């Protein structure tokens, strides 16, 4: 309903960019 569930679109996004994040570590130059 009302409440429907936009918020778990989002909540993983996060878990995109600090996977992208990493890909710094485990290279920055």
């Amino acid at each position: 309903h009302s409440q429907g569930t936009f918020t778990s679109d989002y909540s993983k996004y996060l878990d995109s960019r600090r996977a992208q994040d990493f890909v710094q570590w485990l290279m920055n130059t």
